[PDB]
């Protein structure tokens, strides 16, 4: 097979360019920053804000611009000095003193909340210092200023991790202000003109750069792949206060530190920025698009680096006339944020690691992610699949991983073999399932996300119900509490999700106090429906003494917040043999140990029922202290360690699930597969199409006649397929591997 | 020397009893040996054990306000069964007082009062017909309650399985005609109990909380608790004096009922005014009378005992003799040793004298020395003048090690008492617990159940096991004393410590700007703050700062609002003062020095060790504490968080610990965080023991010190005097050795 993939190229590489193009089957060149004698399809990448520093340079109150937060000073008298520069990189950050401080910047009396009056503070002539009198001694105290970017962060990023030393550093510069927009215009016109041989131009990406702001040490400070804190400027703030009727506060973007993280329920004053810079992204992208095709190329967007404002999962997104989006693949989740894009023609993964030393240094072997990462996106794929992969960075530098280059050519003739086997369609899913958060479509794949494709301590046990359900044999989306509260729960919904830690965007905050939410979900879980909590599920703080998951009637479970220790908890004895579990396998002997130690017995003050011993076997992430049973109906699963982290109970017709975590694992999927398909009362359909072996799926093509199945491990796998007929078919799949029939 | 001991007694056992009272020493015996020449201690019971006066006035037995379980409406009807979850044969819904007037039913969906219009009480069964109200919300009654069983003679009952023996039924002094007959009849036995020299009130007027379920189980208790204390009578009273009408809502607060761990509300220090004023009136009235018949009034420190306030100024004025109380620990025997105003203080030391323990099989005697140990050693911090046992005294007989055992720890009790005069030991530093609550729960901080800490409050309780036998001085203040006089200049730390939102941490207190500014100001100035757990916490306040303090001891917690922020942590300090006595493990240690820290990674902050370092145990943990800034001292940050640190603040220090179970090594731990976050460092070693099983007690009047083995096992420990000189010890098994 031949085709589907994107080679990055190099220049002086011209001989080892062609033997990979043709050893990995590649149809597309993206060249550098014999290529055109290969005569395959070329990108070339764009880069609207930078790669001009003799255009900016003439123009230095045109960079981006972000509110930044000063470190917090104490008052140890009536009076505080802040420095604004210590905790920020001064390559990448400069205060804006063009811009009139008092009228832009704020200081904050932390300890009060109190914004400090402009009269009492100055900005010093000779150093970048905010100098305070008039304030209440013992109080902490910030500055919010606006700097200017002139550093753009990813070339930067760039930079720093290659360690190009004195290479000039790129200014960024904002379309904002019509001089630079002008110019971007006008640049683009000339490059198409004088670049007849490039068929794609792949923006990387637009206009506006997700938040990412460096420290004084050279390290990140603050990331946010959806962050807005790139985008302001004197002009912009104050057109936004005549567009929409109220003026911005610093604090409206630097949000007490928070800096509006996807983490935070989201503000009326972010959606409103939201707004305000999609409205202009929007017309400038599309303005691109036009060009380009007028120009007799596509236009393709990296999903990305300066893609704020683009929002490709709202409504409109289409009438860019964007050709395809390519995007960064490390797993099932990144790859299902691009995979679901309705607005293109098609799209385009660009798979991790990327080409560049970090990853590819003497003593390491990059192929074990680069085989990892493929097997993550390949049961994602099989659901909702990709046009085309490849991959970017130094060529020269990958040619020198013979293990990985091996690995590469493995990869791109399967992704090739799925295609043409599958004919470019998407598996056929088994049970519709809703995750219910603040964001809904907008974020469609996006919960939990942080820093693109790095999950951490704080988020993999969330983040791996998403990567779960990519590769995952039913239909998910993603909806609000807005749609729910406007038009209450869709008929095909078979199950919601609801997942995250108290006071978060994923968990909703508040709104669970609003009683028409706990109403339609109530109800509709009452006739029919399923409903899983995930960690902190409905949780809605000090709004009732006595119980903080608003729905922990449905859930059967709540989480003591030591307001009710007066109150024993009675835990009914687990069920370790049960359909949800049905496939963790638990060690005989822990097993046992479990068994003979028994559960405790009442005790005053101390509840009773709980294991002495954990049973185990599940790994749950992080825990979720003193769960509990809200009573002894509910049935309890796992609850080791004296509190609940999986438990399911009836409810009316329908049925909750709690799981206090779920990272991310084969066998994991398998386990929140079986809770879909228990909790909505679909345990006879679960045989259709299943794999006996935990650790292996199955996909189900009934138009091209066809199944596969895959070995989610690095480890040889046999199993057993379930028919739809009833009969068993069988498979001895070797490391990573994957059967057809 | 002999006494100071208290014996128990029982019919037909005169031998055995003068034989056990001589081998001890004891000078009293409890329940033919009434004409031997001991006090005789007589347990009383005020409010129970008179069934034939309370079944003809069933309307005055103690009432308390009862939360239903949560019922899920599906219509706009919904029937509430009252009685469902409790135990029938405790409590009974109080059918009398108009349901209407005194009940609440609630939407707890949306926390609104149900009008009484639009519900019923069923005539013929305990249940409640709600209509008129939304479906999918959940409702629950708040109804009184008779408590027709007295509930600790109903837990007895059920412990010691009584099967069909009369229920003793409580009631309630509020009620004048019950209150005339409790003191006609005290009057009257006082009269007809010539040989009794102490009264053992066991206890007063009201039961802490405690309330079963309809599986015969605890459901509710707080030893501190006030629930078992209404009635319409008293509701419409409090209303009078305090110009505001209670709710039922004030009493079981959501289905919390008003925990010693909620932060107070000013209607339930308004109660325990109104409930205290009326309790202590009455407690001086048998105690007077006591004393009119030569007699001295004892109190139990438990049971009924609600509405003393043993720590709240006044005390003193009842007159009481004594307070005798339940040894289970340190914690608890200082709960009874430092109450000021009675004339002598005992403990009731275990095992109690009975099968459970004294069986063929067993050795009581190892119980008996765990429970001495861990009493003794808080002793020494603050004296209490008399130990004794409690039960069937044959059962001990039969029992010649234990028999041992006690004549060892009585001679021992009597040496200590005799060599310190019965004063204190000098204290080394000044230590304050700072909570809501202050003075009024000195040692009472974290408790639930008496003596029972759980996987909820260990880690808290730890602290205060830890300070009970520690050579410092402890006193309980409330944040209402630190924003009225400010910080007392002679204190040298200040611990706040538990969980967030809870009197112990102190809750919305902590944005008040003059308590950050007072404690900031003193702190600067050369004080110690330690904070264990979620120190001065407060929920949604500033996005960015969760403990208030965070600056002052250097470390916060995550709470999912501030992620976008990378965390950087600085290289652990394994070698720090602090740490000094931790237990090292070679390959742990060699382990987490070979795996290093994490590389600064995008979105995961940096520095983090791969391994953990281990060696101390913390209890509970707190999910993601980071450290503020790179100058804080981590001591131990394993897991991705941080358990222990300690930062400078101007002159003074703070120091945070993640959570603190009670252990040789913890205490010790907790000992070295006073002294260093104290910059008493060059304190340290006077007066102390370098091995941490063993602890050091100087008397600087009476020209003596004495070292003590907390443990079963033999202890050598080289105890430092003042003048740096130092003396060896080879501590024998549960030892102690006195010195000049
Ligand atoms: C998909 C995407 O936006 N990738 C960017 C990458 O370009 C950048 O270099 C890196 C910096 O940490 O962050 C993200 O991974
Ligand atoms: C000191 C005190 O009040 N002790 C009581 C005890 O009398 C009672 O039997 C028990 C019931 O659980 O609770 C407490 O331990
Ligand atoms: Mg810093
Ligand atoms: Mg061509
Ligand atoms: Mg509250
Ligand atoms: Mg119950
Ligand atoms: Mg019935
Ligand atoms: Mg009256
Ligand atoms: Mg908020
Ligand atoms: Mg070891």
């Amino acid at each position: 097979s031949t085709g589907r993939f994107t080679l990055p190229s190099e220049e002086n590489f011209a001989e080892k360019t062609k033997e990979l193009a043709e050893l990995w089957g590649a149809d597309a060149i993206r060249n550098s920053d014999a290529v055109l004698a290969l005569g395959k399809k070329i990108y070339n990448a764009y880069f609207p804000t930078r790669a001009h520093n003799e255009w900016i340079t003439l123009h230095m109150d045109e960079t981006p611009q972000v509110y930044l937060l000063t470190d917090r000073i104490l008052a140890e008298s009536d009076t505080v000095d802040i420095p604004l520069m210590e905790s920020f990189f001064a390559e990448q950050l400069k205060p804006n003193r063009d811009a009139d401080p008092h009228k832009y910047w704020e200081v904050v009396d932390r300890t009060t909340g109190e914004v400090v009056d402009s009269a009492n503070w100055t900005l010093d002539a000779d150093e970048d210092t905010v100098h305070v009198s008039g304030v209440a001694a013992w109080h902490e105290y910030t500055v919010s200023f606006l700097a200017y970017i002139i550093w753009d962060p990813v070339e930067m990023y760039n930079h720093l991790t290659n360690d190009w030393g004195d290479k000039e550093h790129e200014i960024p510069f904002d379309i904002y202000h019509p001089a630079t927009r002008k110019f971007v215009f006008d640049t683009f016109e000339q490059w198409l003109k004088d670049s007849p041989q490039t068929d794609v131009v792949r923006f990387t990406t637009f206009f506006y750069q997700f938040t990412l702001l460096f420290d004084e040490k050279r390290r990140e400070k603050v990331v946010d792949w959806f962050g807005c804190a790139c985008t302001v400027s004197p002009r912009a703030l104050d057109d936004f206060e005549a567009k929409y009727g109220y003026r911005l506060r610093p604090e409206d973007f630097v949000d007490g530190g928070a800096y509006n993280s996807a983490w935070r329920v989201p503000r009326k004053a972010q959606r409103d920025w939201i707004d305000f810079l999609s409205g202009f992204v929007r017309e400038n992208v599309k303005q691109l698009a036009d060009m380009s095709h007028a120009a007799g190329k596509e236009a393709m967007m990296f999903l990305g680096d300066q893609w704020i404002g683009t929002e490709p999962y709202k409504d409109g997104f289409d009438e860019l006339g964007l050709d395809a989006v390519v995007g960064s693949i490390g797993d099932g989740t990144t790859t299902r944020m691009i995979a679901d894009i309705p607005g293109v023609k098609y799209t385009e993964g660009r798979f991790l690691p990327y080409f560049f030393p970090d990853t590819f240094y003497e003593g390491n072997d990059p192929s074990i992610e680069g085989l990892d990462n493929w097997r993550k996106a390949r049961r994602a794929i099989l659901r909702s699949p990709i046009s085309r992969m490849g991959y970017g960075g130094y060529l020269s530098l990958a040619a020198k991983f013979p293990k990985f280059v091996d690995t590469v050519t493995h990869i791109a003739n399967e992704f090739r073999d799925i295609h043409d086997r599958t004919g470019g369609v998407a598996a056929e899913g088994e049970l519709n399932v809703a995750i219910l958060n603040s964001w809904g479509k907008m974020r469609s794949w996006m919960a939990f996300t942080v820093a693109h494709a790095l999950p951490n301590k704080q988020t993999y046990s969330y983040y791996g119900i998403l990567e779960s359900l990519s590769g995952m044999r039913v239909n998910v989306r993603f909806i609000s509490f807005d749609d729910v509260l406007a038009h209450g729960i869709d008929s095909d919904i078979d199950v919601i999700i609801n997942g995250g830690p108290v006071d978060t965007a994923f968990t909703g905050g508040d709104v669970w106090t609003n009683p028409k939410l706990v109403e339609t979900v109530r109800a509709w879980v009452r006739g029919g429906g399923a409903f899983v909590g995930v960690g902190e599920p409905s949780s809605a703080p000090r709004f009732q003494t006595g119980r903080f998951f608003q729905l922990a009637d449905v859930i059967g479970v709540d989480e003591e917040r030591y307001q009710t220790l007066s109150v024993d908890k009675y835990f009914p004895p687990v069920v370790p043999d049960h359909f949800i579990t049905a496939d963790v396998p638990v060690d005989p002997a822990a097993r046992e140990a479990w068994e003979q130690a028994g559960y405790r017995i009442p005790l005053s003050g101390c509840g009773g029922g709980q294991s002495i011993k954990p049973l185990g076997g599940i790994d749950f992430g992080e825990p979720v202290l003193n769960t509990y049973p809200v009573n002894e109906n509910v049935t309890l699963l796992r609850a080791d360690g004296g509190q609940v982290q999986l438990a399911t109970n009836d409810y009316g017709k329908g049925r909750g699930v709690y799981i206090s975590g779920l990272p991310y694992s084969a066998a994991n999927a398998r386990l929140l597969e079986r809770v879909l398909f228990y909790a909505s009362h679909n345990e006879d359909k679960y045989a259709a199409w299943s794999s006996s072996n935990p650790e292996c799926e199955v996909a189900h093509f009934p138009e091209q006649g066809l199944y596969c199945v895959i070995n989610n491990t690095d480890q040889p796998q046999k199993t057993t397929v379930t028919l739809a007929d009833g009969t068993t078919e069988d498979f001895d799949l070797p490391d990573s591997g994957i059967a057809w029939r």
